[PDB]
């Protein structure tokens, strides 16, 4: 939901097996894919297309964190890395992650309003990334599959507190 906070303390672990809380990447906005690691259908679009849009932005790891995470709580570290590898993702400003426990896991989607369910071997669910300030607030959703440079632009100013001068709030 617009302007609530994503918890802080959600323990997320990296492809490389570091394990931090999202709290220890405030201070710039944070860029949050949901994917799941066996998505053979909409997640690599998403993917993809953030491969193709990021790098107009800025820097991952230096303007904003990139963190792509998965939601299936079967995926593991070898997992996640295979993903990381697959899309040639630096690991470092843009993360691929998994939440260490359920608990983990439920809060962050819970805060996202993202919600899965089965469809035989895979999942249906939404294709959203969501932008975050440096203080964790949720700024923008930006739905589908296929992204332009404006609403990343626009939502990254939101994340900074920025682009609100034209209207008197």
């Amino acid at each position: 939901s617009l302007g609530t906070y994503v918890p802080g303390d959600i323990t997320l672990v990296d492809s490389y097996g570091n394990e931090f809380q999202l709290k220890n990447l405030k201070g710039k906005p944070i860029i949050l894919s949901p994917i799941y690691t066996h998505c053979r259908a909409a997640c690599p679009l998403i993917t993809k297309s953030l491969l193709k849009v990021i790098p107009k932005l800025g820097t991952p790891g230096k303007d904003f964190w990139v963190i792509t995470f998965t939601f299936d709580p079967k995926d593991t570290l070898e997992d996640i890395k295979r993903f990381q590898k697959e899309y040639g993702i630096d690991g470092k400003g843009w993360k691929v992650v998994k939440a260490k426990t359920s608990e983990d896991l439920f809060k962050l989607l819970d805060a996202i309003d993202f919600r899965f369910m089965t469809a035989g071997n895979d999942f249906i669910h939404p294709n959203v990334v969501v932008v975050l300030s440096p203080e964790l607030q949720i700024k923008d959703y930006i739905y589908g599959v296929n992204y332009n440079y404006l609403e990343f632009v626009n939502a990254l100013r939101l994340a900074r507190g920025e682009g609100h001068h034209h209207h008197h709030h």
